[PDB]
């Protein structure tokens, strides 16, 4: 239901954050798309989105817990389209 392509995708997401290929989306690799996005986050709101989907945590955010918050939000998409739908 996630589909092996979209994993693929969002793991090529995941290292357009994951910068240094840590494996792991820290609040400065956040802040640092962020920012090239011409967004600024604060490092309150950076931390916050880390915290939200971070899991475990440790503080910075993995690829499983990425992909947890891709696929919720491809959930969360599909059903808001299908609310739009019947909006
Ligand atoms: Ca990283
Ligand atoms: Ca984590």
């Amino acid at each position: 239901q996630l589909t092996e392509e979209q994993i693929a995708e969002f793991k090529e997401a995941f290292s357009l954050f994951d910068k240094d290929g840590d494996g792991t989306i820290t609040t400065k690799e956040l802040g640092t798309v962020m920012r090239s996005l011409g967004q600024n986050p604060t490092e309150a709101e950076l931390q916050d989105m880390i915290n939200e989907v971070d899991a475990d945590g440790n503080g910075t955010i993995d690829f499983p817990e990425f992909l947890t918050m891709m696929a919720r939000k491809m959930k969360d998409t599909d059903s808001e389209e299908e609310i739009r739908e019947a909006f």
